RNA sequence: AAAAAAAAAAAACUAGAUACUAACACAUUUAAUUUUUUUUUGUU
């Protein structure tokens, strides 16, 4: 319910700043940060309206429309699987990462590659739990590019305890 | 070009520095009455 406001002029007083979005919608209060050591403001501002409809209207119609001292002002708005794997081919593209794990599981992000020790190893994210016991079930201790590849679990040791299969199977319900 | 969604000082010990509180108390106090204590030993 509350909006970013930027660009202000320290000048500016938390007087002025009501008095000007109370024409676009009724505000339920402004957090205008200010240094305490300088007790001089810091240009940007939020603002909290009552609901989340005045708060996206204010931005459609406030955002650079108005100069405050010529200062054209802003308004905006405002877990996971894992698997260690070692002894990967240089041969091996993040892409055909992609390729291999995503029969195993859907990856909510890419893989990242990382030299070790010269040593290839990678972390790959997967939005389940079970779709990457899949993946190690498989693909633990397997030969590709002709070299051995090893998976497990990336340490955070690691990830797959009882509460991480319980909290993980949360977020994905 | 950007936003940083609001909390830090200590404590202890030992000494030293300086404000301050409480209409605090400060020259009256003595004509009923308990410190008045002795191996009793004051005679028509």
């Amino acid at each position: 319910n509350t909006v970013y406001v930027g660009n202000i002029d320290p000048r500016i007083t938390k007087e002025q700043l009501y008095e000007l979005f109370i024409q676009i919608n009724p505000v339920l209060r402004i957090k205008y940060p200010k240094d305490k050591v300088l007790q001089a403001y810091q240009g940007y501002a939020f603002i909290e309206f009552y609901n989340q409809g005045d708060a996206q209207y204010a931005i459609k119609i406030m955002n650079n429309t108005v100069r405050l001292y010529d200062r054209l002002i802003k308004v905006r708005q405002v877990p996971i699987a894992k698997l260690f794997i070692k002894n990967l081919a240089d041969s091996i593209d993040s892409d055909q990462l992609v390729k291999i794990f995503n029969k195993f599981g859907k990856l909510i992000r890419e893989p990242e590659i990382f030299y070790l020790s010269k040593l290839k190893c990678a972390y790959v994210y997967f939005e389940d739990f079970e779709k990457a016991d899949l993946a190690i079930k498989s693909l633990n201790n397997q030969l590709v590019a002709n070299n051995r590849i090893t998976v497990d679990y990336a340490f955070k040791n690691g990830k797959g305890n009882a509460k991480y299969g319980d909290d993980v199977d949360r977020l994905l319900n």
